[PDB]
């Protein structure tokens, strides 16, 4: 599916290991410390696709398929996918081809898409750099494939970033001379030959920054599909020049203010605000970033706070923002691990209910983003404008006019107070009924065409007007 198709969808990134089991168990062990295969599957999945098309979502994400080299290490098994050595054979702890073809076919029968992970920087390697033997590597089976070894010294080296080795001397990562032709050509033919063989809809491209760009326009032709690579950096004007080398980016930029903004009650509201408005002035397109809070690199966000509130917020901001919200596995379910491996917990082990708080959170945001586009083919298109701040307070509007979405968010927390908001710069027309969709109440504008929006409980407010939800399932 191309750049123009991933616009309107809203993705749910999970673990193959880690979202659900063949046998469907809820109680099968899962300590995250032991860094073990867990034993998720692509049947799991399947499994379990109701779960997940329950919050709205219209597309997963899934970690990398590539067979990974098999040794438990000092850091743990392969189970994440980041480790692999042969890439024309998949991971068997998943399942077999014809698993991961009736997953792509699952979803499509649902008018879902698949996005596969995939990693062209490196392969994996129990042990140190010097110890490598290139022969387990297919088809890459020599050093004339390498970078020489080496560990990245200084980050501010864009030379060594690219040309050095990640990882360490308990498991190295072999860096593939990516300059040169045989690399890219076998790349190349592998990335369409993976997309055509399982009907996949689009790519997330890990490891970005740690290939030179001259490599991505023929990976990205190549795969045929919408590509989005993590390009791990928060400074817009060192991520964004990506995406003129390759379709979209995950939203790192973003990344950091939202996380500070919604973790504490002390968050600023300015920085998430000017960021919003250099990312949709400055990177070439803000509609085909990918916007999250929560990943398997980073802590979750219930690790800062246990507010739920304060989740709530930053969900709803998620769904709202320009390009395709990205939720991870476990969010929904208010996971609270740190930093890998505590990060990678089972989804399984929640019970997958669907009346968690922010289950049903996600559920309303993602119900009128996909209503709003389904009668609006200006939403996508349309650069999320931030309309209003104070020290607790961001709103935001997006959609053509007459049909605009007014998102109005809070780091007050559950323990904020209620009080009234007297909303300028929604642009709906005075006297206009508008549906506030989380809470299913109604707010009508003033005759000065300023919106009396209630706060209570620091919840989000997410505005669209009544008249275009007749015939609606939205607040039924
Ligand atoms: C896709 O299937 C074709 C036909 O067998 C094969 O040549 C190719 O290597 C496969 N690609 C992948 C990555 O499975
Ligand atoms: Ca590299």
């Amino acid at each position: 599916a191309t750049p123009a198709d991933w616009r309107s969808q809203s993705i749910y990134f999970l673990l193959t290991d880690r979202f659900a089991r063949t046998d469907g168990s809820t109680t099968a062990t899962c300590n995250t410390a032991d860094q073990k295969y867990c034993g998720g599957t692509w049947q799991g999945i399947i499994d379990k696709l109701d779960y997940i098309q329950g919050m709205g979502f219209t597309a997963i994400w899934i970690t990398p398929v590539t067979a990974q080299l098999p040794q438990t290490t000092a850091y743990g098994d392969a189970y994440h996918g980041y480790w692999q050595q042969d890439i024309y054979s998949l991971n068997e702890n998943y399942g077999t081809a014809d698993d991961l073809k009736a997953l792509s076919s699952a979803l499509h029968e649902r008018g879902m898409y698949l996005m596969v992970d995939v990693v062209a920087n490196h392969m994996g390697y129990d042990g140190a750099g010097s110890s490598v033997d290139y022969s387990v590597f297919k088809p890459f089976s020599s050093q004339d494939y390498f970078h020489p070894f080496c560990f990245i010294q200084n980050y501010e080296d864009q030379t060594q970033v690219e040309d050095c080795w990640l990882g360490d001397n308990t498991v190295s990562l072999p860096d593939l001379d990516t300059t040169k032709d045989v690399v890219k050509n076998e790349w190349y033919d592998w990335v369409g030959s993976l997309v055509s063989n399982y009907s996949i809809d689009g790519l997330r491209i890990d490891t970005v920054k740690h290939v030179q760009k001259d490599f991505w326009p023929g990976y990205n032709k190549a795969a045929g599909v919408y590509c989005i690579g993590e390009v791990l950096d928060g400074d817009p004007a060192y991520t964004c020049p990506y995406q003129n080398v390759m379709d979209g980016v995950l939203n790192y930029p973003i990344y950091y203010p939202l996380l500070n903004a919604f973790k504490s009650t002390s968050g600023s509201m300015d920085d998430l605000y000017n960021m919003i408005n250099t990312v949709k002035s400055d990177c070439p397109d803000s509609t085909l970033l990918g916007t999250f809070v929560e990943n398997h690199d980073n802590p979750r966000f219930a690790s800062y706070t246990n507010d739920i509130a304060l989740a709530k917020n930053v969900a709803a901001f998620i769904i709202l923002n320009d390009g395709i919200p990205i939720i991870y596995a476990g969010q929904e379910q208010h996971y609270a691990g740190g930093n890998d491996p505590a990060n990678r917990e089972a989804t399984w082990l929640s019970g997958y209910p669907t009346d968690s708080e922010l289950y049903k959170l996600i559920a309303s945001a993602n119900a009128i983003r996909n209503y709003a586009i389904s009668k609006d083919t200006g939403f996508v298109t349309y650069k999320n404008w931030p309309i209003y701040k104070d020290d607790t307070t961001i709103a935001m509007r997006k959609g053509t006019d007459g049909s605009q979405i007014v998102t109005i968010l809070s780091n007050k927390g559950a323990s904020g107070d209620s009080y009234t908001l007297s909303l300028s710069g929604a642009g709906y027309t005075a006297g206009q009924q508008l549906t506030e969709v989380i809470g299913c109440t109604t707010v009508t504008v003033g005759s000065d065409g300023n919106v009396p929006v209630p706060m209570a409980g620091g919840l989000p407010r997410v505005l669209y007007p009544t008249e275009k939800l007749a015939g609606s399932k939205i607040c039924s």
